[PDB]
This record gives C-alpha cells, structure tokens and sequence, in this order.
C-alpha cells in the first residue's frame, strides 16, 4: 500500500540535505517537490518512499528500441508508483502516461555567461561561432526535434550534428559548460532552472530573450492508474489553497545571492 515516488536530483525541486551522510530515506532530501511531495500524500491519504530514479534521465523514448528511459520509464514499466518531479507535460508522453493539472508553468529559455553576444534565439540561429546544446534526453531536445518553427528547425539542423557534441547528461552539466566555455556555450534550459541558477552565485550567468514556449510540469502516474484522479484533485486544492505559489516563493525568491 506504500506509493513509490520517482524523483529526480534537479535543484531546487529535490536537493540533498547539507547532512545527507545520515537520516535515512525521505529525510534524506529537501526542496520544492520533496514538500509537494507530502502535501499530495497528506491530501491524498497514502504513505510514499522517495526514490532518485536510476538513470538519473527525465524521460525519452529510443527512437530505435522505442524504449522510454528515465522517471516516464519506471512508470511505463511498473518500477515505480508515481512520478513527482519537473516532468514536462508533452503530447508524446501523455500517450504512455498521465498527469495532473500543470502545478508550475515554465517555458524553454536560454542561458549565457555575462557579456555574450546573444540576446535571443534567432541571434544564436545566425551564428556559428557560439554553440549550443541541451539537457540530452528531455522534453527541450525533443521541442527542436520536432518544431517547425524556422529558426528553432535551424537551431535543430544545427545542434543534432553539432561537433562536439552540445548535449548534456545533466542541467550541471549544461551550466557548468555554460561557465568554463568564456562565453563560446549558450545552454537551452527551462526558464524554471534558468531563473534558479541566475540568482544563486557566482552570478555570472544570465537569461535573455522570452521563453521559446509555454508549458507545464505534472505529477505522473501509469496509465489508469489509481491515483490519477486523486492527485489531479489534490493539485487543484493546493493551486487552490495557493500553497503552490508560497512554496515557489520558498524555494526561488527567499534564496537569492544576487
Ligand atoms: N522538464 C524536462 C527536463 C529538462 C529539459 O528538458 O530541459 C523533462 O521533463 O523532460
């Protein structure tokens, strides 16, 4: 009767507590969707363990095996209960899956290191003496995969061949680059993070340009699972309630650096 809950290490929906060495289980973590965690259960009624998804992948599925990876996998295939993390809200995924009403929107953005020569899409679009990449196996990748957009087609064309490669393992990794690359790696990532890591320091990083789209993420649960209406229900209480919006301002706003 215990609901696994699949999450991800993504800052600040899931972090490990400065004393992480001990305190067993749930305790272990902290963050915005450790807390929504919670309330959904407390709301919902049913007791869950947190688990950080093997592969450490938010969810794609292999064009060529059409097997899903990541948090959308272990739901796909029974490893796990429910999935409570910032997973996109996508037209492919909702054919293998299910999800509540959005609890937090976001929309994909780009990030650069202070003083780039970049101030939207289409300026990096034009270029080539910048490159740029995203989260390897996301819904950001597959957005310009997929889009029809003139210039996110020609952002696409260019990324898949991209030599080196552009994409990374981790939102780390991305940011990272973005840092030790002087200003030669802009990093596509959603707005969420984007906005996180632009106030904490070293302060080196920006956000320019709108976002590229408008999406959401949502609790997921298998297909016709059991909770999938219970949670829908909980979210809508707690986007109600207004408790969604004061826990984004807990871990966003109230922790600035810049
Ligand atoms: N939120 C994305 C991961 C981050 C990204 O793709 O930029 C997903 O659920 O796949």
């Amino acid at each position: 009767k215990t609901v696994v809950v699949t999450t991800i290490l993504e800052s600040p929906y899931v972090m490990m507590k400065k004393n992480h060495e001990m305190l067993e289980g749930n305790e272990r973590y902290e963050g915005y969707c450790v807390d929504l965690a919670a309330e959904i259960a407390k709301h919902c009624g049913f007791k869950y363990k947190l688990t950080i998804v093997g592969d450490g992948k938010y969810g794609a599925r292999d064009a060529d095996t059409k097997i899903w990876n990541g948090m959308v996998g272990e739901l796909v295939y029974g490893k796990a209960d429910i999935a409570i993390a910032p997973l996109t809200i996508t037209l492919v995924r909702e054919e293998v899956i299910d999800f509540s009403k959005p609890f937090m929107s976001l929309g994909i953005s780009i990030m650069i290191k202070k003083g780039t020569p970049i101030e939207s899409a289409e300026d990096l679009s034009k270029q080539t003496e910048i490159a740029y990449g995203t989260l390897d196996s996301g819904s950001t990748k597959e957005f310009f995969r997929r889009s029809k957009i003139a210039v996110f087609d020609k952002m696409w064309t260019y990324m898949r061949s991209a030599e080196p490669s552009v994409f990374v393992r981790t939102t780390a990794e991305g940011v990272a680059r973005v840092r030790k690359s002087k200003g030669k790696y802009a990093y596509l990532l959603e707005s969420t993070m984007n906005e996180y890591i632009e106030q904490r320091k070293p302060c080196d990083t920006m956000k320019v340009g709108g976002n590229l789209d408008c999406k959401g993420y949502g609790i997921a649960t298998p297909k016709g699972s059991s909770l999938g209406n219970a949670v829908n229900l909980a979210v809508l209480k707690l986007n109600e309630q207004g408790l969604l919006d004061k826990l984004k301002n807990k871990w966003w706003y109230d922790k600035g650096e810049c």
